[PDB]
């Protein structure tokens, strides 16, 4: 007599719909399998040529109650099932949102960054949901940066050349608290040319090096003591043909002894606190001389625009002997400021 299994029993409750439902035909062949939700519409499956197994093919509903009829044939004879599940309702819905974009080509120093849009109660659980993939292989590790974003890298900067996968499969996976996914995200990215930067407050010369050899060395102007540049490994972010700098996105008044509100060109970010690297044609005599600015790194318009155009996501400045402190490793660029044997360990509570 034939005998009918499936991913799921009758009057079950809080059914994840992160896995399809399937079901199989033991000593005979499914002859019939339907799947349909609460309001009667049919749910997208296929069978298998050799009629043994039969699968959803389309993603499950939240807050939804199906009903599965399945009939099996035989030489001996016939069973048939009914089975009826409602899948998880959850509380509440997170989106993620994945850094780099799929295609880029970014520098060495690029984490892979997974932003959710809630607070995530349940981290492990996002950890265990996203699968990384490196070639050639290397270790790396998760480090929460706040409660809605984390991060995965390696120990050392990327090698140029590697490929990164990131699969963030959390729909259907409870993040804690209720708090359930929207939806899958499969981003791809590749590392291209080492690109490292270095800013001296002894020499105030920011040199750019590619892949070993200085490329360009330019005079700058750094944080004056009363507001100075941190020292410390930043990564590049966004670049700006122009933009308008303003204290006040920061927390900062513009009328405020340290606010400000100025106009910039050529402006590449290298950390979340507004520190940039961007032309000043103002303190083109003090570059390279002494420092002046409130955390950016002046530099010459023909530099700045050499900068943007030469310097991509992900390449890395690094500052150093200025008489700031270091970069925090929670800012959103200062990922590598943080010693390896914390971030591996992580942060996961
Ligand atoms: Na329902």
């Amino acid at each position: 007599v034939p005998k009918l299994t499936a991913s799921v029993t009758d009057g079950a409750v809080g059914v994840t719909v992160d896995a399809p439902v399937s079901v199989t035909a033991a000593d005979g062949v499914l002859a019939a399998v339907t799947m349909v939700n609460d309001n009667g519409r049919p749910v997208a499956g296929r069978l298998s040529p050799d009629g043994l197994r039969w699968s959803t093919t389309e993603q499950l509903g939240y807050n939804r109650r199906y009903t599965l009829n399945a009939t099996a044939l035989g030489l001996g004879g016939a069973a048939t099932r009914q089975l009826t599940f409602q899948t998880s309702s959850p509380a509440h819905l997170t989106m993620p949102y994945v850094m780099p974009g799929d295609g880029e080509v970014v520098g060495v120093g690029e984490p892979v960054a997974i932003r959710f849009d809630e607070n995530i109660a349940d981290r492990g659980a996002a950890e265990k949901a996203i699968k990384i993939t490196t070639n050639p292989p290397v270790e790396g590790a998760f480090y929460w940066l706040n409660n809605r974003e984390v991060r995965w890298r390696p120990e050392h900067f990327w090698k140029p050349g590697t490929a990164v996968d990131v699969a963030v499969n959390t729909y259907g996976v409870d993040l804690g608290e209720g708090m359930f996914g929207e939806d899958n995200v499969q981003t791809h990215f590749t590392i291209g040319d080492e690109v490292i930067a270095t800013a001296d407050d002894n020499t105030k010369i920011l040199t750019v090096r590619v892949n070993g050899e200085v490329v360009k060395s330019m005079p700058t102007s750094m944080g004056k003591d009363s507001t100075p540049t941190a020292n410390g490994i930043y990564i590049v972010g966004s670049r700006y043909k122009h933009i308008i700098m303003d204290s006040s996105t920061y927390g900062v008044p513009v009328n405020s002894p340290n606010g400000y509100r100025t106009d910039v060109d050529w402006a590449t970010q290298i950390s979340y606190s507004g520190v940039f690297v961007h032309s000043a044609p103002w303190s083109v005599g003090a570059q390279g001389h002494t420092n002046t600015s409130h955390g950016c790194l002046n530099v010459s318009p023909s530099n700045a625009q050499w900068f943007y155009d030469h310097v991509k996501r992900g390449d890395i400045v690094e500052v150093v002997n200025t008489v700031g402190g270091t970069l925090p490793g929670i800012d959103g660029l200062g990922d590598w400021n943080i010693p390896w044997d914390q971030w591996r360990a992580g942060n996961a509570k």
